[PDB]
DNA sequence: AAAAAAAAAAAAAAAAAAAA
DNA sequence: AAAAAAAAAAAAAAAAAA
């Protein structure tokens, strides 16, 4: 009925949170996904330490983490999630042992082990996507102090190393900065900061975001952009005739590509980083694909977070 | 009627330095503050050894410090401070034992011990504020060699770990950099290199800095900024009749809003450094007796401005 | 004509019959590419590159070897048709896979040595033609590998054989590696903008010169590429009704270029350019004309964008 | 008679190059030092391969290196250096095995092994210094294409990873770039680009560069600066009364102390990486000074405003 | 505000520790 | 000048690699 990824995510969430997992709230799904991701990187207290090439301080931190008691059952997580007594069984069963690699499992040849590893990787990917989406949603109302210049804002979102490894094409941060600065291999992916990510309640059902869906302005905006993208993207929403909290998606932005403006030095010339302004820099236009067709909407010239705050005024 | 914070420091300084402690000389107050800070941090000779996890060299240094003869009455600390015979009693009775933690003091329930611990903590905060002000004052005429590039200049003042542990919001340095390069949370504080610190002679008596109070140019400049800040801040000081190295404050700069107005390039649009928006035309907001005014930046560091205007 | 061009002309004739037009850039480029593939044993039914090939590479080489070879009359490009003689040529002139000049020299066979030298010259000519075609293509559509000036510095990006044949002109990954290798007498500096006559001029030894009828795109490709400065367009003047034909009025200098930086040291201030001391869009290029060198102000836009705007 | 480092370098060069090692030429000493460095890093053909964490291409390259025959006795290196028949014995004896670490040897406790490891470390450092000096000397007459902007020139000289590991305080390149960009630990060292490196003929003798020494202009300049440094440094040379090709050193430049023209942002203002440049002035830039310590005393010499390489070319 | 908690008597170059 | 060597055929998601 559903692909492997969504099926495994639903199974894991149901097993670990029992009946307390709501399937129609973005925050609850996000909390469940974040908790599950924590459960799969060997980061929770009482899990195997990371000491392969750990510095003395890292050795101490990992030893302290290992010594500390693991989370107990019946524990409240997030706002409306309560662990079930059988979460330990799922953790012991479906969680690969620390250091597990696909090469070793394939050499062993165990079909069950291979399937469990595939499910683990798929759940990692789905939870990383949900966590990036929730990061976008948070940035729509609460600015991050770390981001202070376009040079820093270029690497948003800031996420842990395992998050970068799972989805290098979507997750930025320190690891993405190092990868971009270092040698670029065959597996290098450029940080597609504004990739489309369906909301949590759709990302676990497979219903791809599209026109006609009934969604809130904040959730749609965090899906298609983040806190510091231009406010013109707000045009992609239309309030409904009812309460107005949940509207309808009318159109989605289109990703422009190409058209480099560099001019390499030759015959005694000097390089030009950008050939280009004020009039076009301010107004500008963005291509929004609607049901009727593509429309060029002039950019509002302001941050999305500022636009949302002003509208809330 | 001074707050307990300043009362504790005044009493300690009196007990430790007799009449030699002048409450009107900034250098003397600073020397006494540093002395009290090193005493209450267990760094004076003959004090307990920091050998909880000391390395070989650090273990040897701590053992030598413990073995070394402790300071005696009549010792000269600075230029115009002399220890008294009561300093030994003050250290024995007021300084908490090495490694003492407020958890154990609260668990014991002794009200006197809790009061002593609170007094020690407040005294450390006061002495750290005074030390930060002294670092700002010194850097107005002689810059730290560790400051070579904007990255290094972003972390002034460079004070030891204990100082940062006392007032995280003011002291920069290696520990501030480490905290910056580590985890962040509610308990995390931001280094405010230009947070207003009243001068020592004004700090220990509770007098807040305000327009119209007699101060020196260096005093105000260190009390509102440091050596490498834009020279425009010098406008906050105006000499009196005949100057005489003493003037008056005419304003106090306002702080910058932390709101970020960036708009990152996306979907083909062009990135904007400031949605609201020349470099030498920027203005600072000064709160004067009348109201807020805008003063154009000078473009030169206070250190260089003082060097050039010295003669 | 020099043997370097004579070998290419003879091979092209023997392979393509009379269909090999010698006055069209596209036809010559297609023929050169086909000959380069033939002499690299990259065609169907040719040898297999299995010295150290990995499992998948080994399998693909085996499949290519087993795959049927091209037959006479095959249509290559748009206006080139193979001749039955080509096989014989491919049987004789093409060196066996893995043959090294050391073994040929040790053998002492004069015929084999001459064949190897002819093969090397043919490879050099084919690589030059491929570089010109790459510039021509880049003049309309840009490769995505070039996003920053650092990546643009190594254009064109060609295989290792291309760099080996003509290290002076070809760049790519192998040129990047050689830059980090070491410096010596054999070391040749990359010249991204060397004057290469169009294929219709190269195979006949028609060195580009002022007064030669050439298309604007032809001249731009032969003396520049897509991302160069648009001011180079000053070197071409149209004719009656243009009609994609004009004339060369001048050529840019060979563009040696020296670095005039002065890095800060011992407290002195860094200088980004020694000459400028005492404006970014005011820079000018030197063009040698029939009369003398002239300074032409830069346009500030890449040649690609200039051409795109001119088209529409 | 001489420190440990110079003694071990002389011993190694004498053992490896026999009597063909000319002790009074810069180029010959540089070639010998570079060859010793390559031998001691296990990069000569016929030495252990580096495969601990090697990528497939690196594995192939190292396997090819291992398979190839090692250099034979009498092979010509550089210009006037010929290997002796006993170089293989020295390479096998004095070169620590690939992956050798000082911790393992210290745990073993073998005095001979510890001494050999210390000698290898010292020779690595001396050869790195010689090769850095030679890179400078080459930059005085042959520009580098890699250096197109001040950002790139900030990392000169470029050298291999082991070269950076041996002498982080002088060697730049990719590895210094990575260290600076990444976390800065307790062992981090800034690139002292223009440190004073006595010529290789003195660097192997211990005669520190100082006033009164007879040296060429090119060698002295490469010792106290590199290709793109300011031209005023040429004032540190005084042509002799004879031919004038080879002169004497009068004074050495002093690493400036006091230039802190930064202006950090505060109260909404913006940082200034350098006051003079942002001042939009040229008068100061043409009237700078450099503090040359001479025999009589310190002197302030006005900067010539042109690259050292260009000044050398124009003089010739 | 309450809580929690490394050659300018004392800040470059070379050495022993650590390790394109 | 020589030697040494979703615009029949260019993003998103999956199985390979990590």
């Amino acid at each position: 009925e559903l692909p492997r990824n969504l099926e495994v995510f639903n199974e894991a969430c149901g097993h670990v949170f029992g009946s307390s997992f709501n399937r129609e709230d973005n925050s609850v799904i996000s909390d469940a996904a974040a908790f599950l991701f924590k459960m799969h990187t060997h980061s929770l207290d009482g899990q195997e330490a990371k000491v392969l090439r750990a510095s003395e301080k890292k050795r101490e931190r990992e030893n302290a983490k290992k010594s500390r008691k693991a989370p107990e059952a019946g524990m409240r997580v997030g706002r409306s999630l309560i662990l079930t007594s059988r979460w330990t069984e799922y953790c012991a069963t479906c969680v690969p042992a620390l250091g597990s690699k696909m090469k070793v499992i394939k050499a062993s040849g165990d079909a069950a082990m291979i399937q469990m590893m595939k499910d683990h990787n798929s759940l990692l990917r789905v939870c990383v996507r949900i966590e990036v989406w929730k990061a976008r949603y948070v940035s729509l109302v609460a600015l991050d102090e770390r981001i202070q210049t376009l040079e820093d804002a270029q690497w948003f979102p800031y996420l842990s190393g395992d998050s970068y490894r799972a989805c290098p094409g979507l997750v930025g941060g320190y690891f993405a900065k190092k990868a971009a600065a270092g040698e670029r291999g065959k597996n290098y992916k450029k940080l597609n900061q504004t990739a489309i990510i369906p909301p949590p309640r759709f990302l676990i059902i497979g219903h791809r975001l599209q026109i006609g869906d009934q969604v809130t302005l904040r959730e749609l905006l965090a899906s298609i952009a983040w806190g510091l993208c231009d406010g013109v993207l707000a045009e992609c929403w239309s309030p409904s005739q009812g309460d107005g909290s949940i509207g309808v998606v009318v159109g989605l932005p289109l990703q422009a590509t190409g058209s480099c403006f560099l001019v390499v030095a030759s015959h005694g010339l000097s390089a030009i980083a950008d050939s280009r302004g004020n009039t076009n820099l301010l107004e500008e236009c963005i291509a929004i694909q609607k049901q009727d067709g593509v429309i060029k909407c002039k950019r509002s010239g302001k941050s999305l977070y500022h636009c949302l705050k002003e509208t809330a005024g």
